[PDB]
């Protein structure tokens, strides 16, 4: 689900550039991809094994509506200055930059997302909700603006997960949105909009 | 509204020592006090007007059943080491710290706040939601197991206010918990939990250790 709740992130209709800074085979990115026909997406992979995987995962029958909009490009993106450039990751050339790093790497993959973003452009993150700290200290004086849904199983029930999107250059305090609940209580279905966003039929916007 | 809520985290049924660090004139203590017949609590100003204030109010006959167990001390809460101890902070006395710390804040009254806790005892804050990084820095090395629980005023509405509990001592991850809302919507009654709650009828507990 983490995949595609990330993906939910990207509530743009317009003709823009996503980077999806990894983990996964670009399960994310392509999300996004299959979702807004007009996004150019681009994933990151830092070694040759999961690049080849990705790009593999890409050339199925099952994804050839969406697979053109999509390159895998092999890069760390980690990396600093004129080693990131070099290594494909452009200066102030995404619309949006989407992550969810494995279980810290914040610092380094949010440093990275700042300097490719352009202007004014979206990050959106999922992590676990005990990463928040992290999270708020690798967006100093890069992102602002941060809103912050914390996703809850059901009524009553601790958070397992957190979705986080900032604004580049914004000065705006941070704000905790009202949480996504997966599930009402008694009821094994996902909730309504919760559903509509896991199935791609809709996206989860900032407020403003 | 933040002294009931602040005060509703205090859920402990002993006698026990309570530190009101307090910002404010006493409201969340003594709301401590009328629910737990059992507290002892300690109110903390740094001013002389503060703490008149305070005693003038806890003199009011409402408060007339619960006051004799509440005892208003001027001190600076940032005061640090013997100067602490001599303003009557004492080292590792009580049971429970709460705060809510008026609009360096939060790390001197949380180091302050682990100073005058017996070990395992719990803090217990209620702040905006914006400071959360700040206190789970304050927290550190300290403080540890934070419960986080947001306050929306009603469905699909951001956070305005942010509680947090602690245990002095315990190197347990954050949780956050399932929020609360204060309102249903179109209804200006207050949902029946925080009801409860704001009655004094309740406190709300931490997550049991299983």
């Amino acid at each position: 689900m983490d995949a595609m709740l990330l993906a939910s992130l990207v509530a743009d209709d317009r003709a823009c550039r996503i980077a999806d800074l990894g983990a996964g085979a670009g399960a994310a990115g392509m999300a996004v991809a299959a979702r807004l026909e007009k996004a150019e997406v681009t994933l990151y992979e830092r070694s040759q094994e999961m690049a080849e995987f990705a790009r593999r995962s890409l050339e199925l029958p099952d994804n050839a509506a969406f697979s053109a909009r999509i390159e895998v490009l092999e890069a760390d993106v980690t990396l600093r200055a004129k080693a990131r450039v070099e290594a494909g990751l452009p200066d102030e050339h995404f619309h949006h930059v989407i992550m969810n790093p494995p279980y810290g790497l914040f610092e380094d993959w949010i440093r990275t997302a700042s300097a490719i973003m352009v202007s004014g452009g979206q990050l959106s993150l999922i992590s676990r909700p005990q990463s928040v700290a992290e999270i708020i200290a690798a967006c100093g004086s890069r992102f602002g603006g941060l809103e912050i849904t914390l996703i809850h199983p059901r009524p009553g029930e601790d958070a397992v997960r957190m979705l986080v999107t900032a604004i580049k250059g914004s000065r705006a305090r941070l704000t905790f949105r009202a949480p996504l609940i997966m599930h009402e209580t008694g009821s094994h279905a996902f909730t309504p909009f919760v559903d509509d966003l896991n199935n791609g039929r809709a996206a989860y916007a900032r407020n403003v």
